[PDB]
């Protein structure tokens, strides 16, 4: 039935003004009220938003919420950002009878530093694993800002989602994120396909590797 | 100085007993009090044993600390493992100048689900990269629970940490854990040593995978 889906991430430098997304599938956003609420890390939720726009007295005027039937999407839009911002924002309705329904949540970065596409590095299966009969690819995310990324895997064109896991993404030492994305399948299945491809978004870059089997 | 060392994970089946260590280093364990602290998943940490065997009388009897000249070491037992006992673990005391000192913390698990050794799987730096003047080994953690493990390099047989990065252990989709190791260095290290290991402990359980510069 209905569902709430929004970014996992959001980024902005101090100051600015970001925009958190809320979609709906399954029925209409604006059949029910949408609220807005903030997750510091432990201590109870805030409420920012509640019946689409109205704020609590509380909540300073950077908070605001909006409603677009056009895309079925909530809106909250938050000015002024500092640093205190940074925390997980949820979206909150009710389905076709008026049970709660949330949001996966999203991330916000208040940028503290430049921000970094990834570093992505495809290695295919080592000739160790090839001998054991087994077969596993893996797809290194290193050294990207803010730490969201979605990968898609492909063999010889046609994308592939069987066999796929991938990480969340964790700091590394200079306060950059990395991850990894690994595709385990049959030696028959890594020879009988000419290539195969990982594709890492992260927010408006994609970069995409491929590997074949050794000829050497 | 004084340093206080725990092992990384630990875990144990329901009603059962276990003893989590805390071995001294540079300085004797029965020099200063020995306190014990419960930070259980999301709450407050709590005072368990305080005075190296002294207990609050709100804490149940089921926790009991001593102290063992011979190994340096203190150490808490907890008879019949509850579910509520699921948490991370602290050993506390004070140097020579009586100032806090912290053991490195263990992680409980009550084991709900089949305890499972993990796989390591070690890569060698790719063509493509060599071919860039880059080289990277990547470790990969697969298949694991509970999701802990601790991840140490060697160069030939040295310990290396310049250059290593381990991602935080995630949730794959068989409900086991998966994480990954990453050692980058330039071609010529990597050419110059004969052979690269990656060492993978999981409670007192070490999976350690080797691979050796092979032309391709
Ligand atoms: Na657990």
């Amino acid at each position: 039935n209905f569902m709430l889906t929004q970014p996992h991430s959001v980024s902005e430098s101090p100051g600015k003004t970001l925009t958190i997304s809320c979609t709906g599938s399954s029925a209409s956003i604006a059949s029910h009220y949408v609220q807005w609420y903030q997750q510091r890390p432990g201590g109870a939720p805030t409420t920012l938003i509640y019946e689409n726009d109205q704020r609590p007295s509380e909540v300073p005027d950077r908070f605001s919420g909006s409603i677009d039937s056009s895309s079925n999407s909530a809106s909250l839009t938050i000015s002024g950002l500092k640093t205190e911002d940074e925390a997980d924002y949820y979206c909150q309705s009710y389905d076709g009878n008026n049970h709660w329904v949330f949001g996966g949540g999203t991330k916000l970065t208040v940028l503290s530093q430049p921000k970094a596409a990834p570093s992505v590095t495809l290695f295919p299966p080592s000739s160790e694993e090839l001998q054991a009969n087994k077969a596993t690819l893996v797809c290194l995310i290193s050294d990207f800002y803010p730490g969201a990324v979605t990968v898609a895997w492909k063999a010889d064109s046609s994308p592939v989602k069987a066999g796929v896991e991938t990480t969340t993404p964790s700091k590394q030492s200079n306060n950059k994120y990395a991850a990894s994305s690994y595709l385990s399948l049959t030696p028959e299945q890594w020879k009988s396909h000419k290539s195969y491809s990982c594709q890492v978004t992260h927010e408006g870059s994609t970069v995409e590797k491929t590997v074949a089997p050794t000829e050497c």
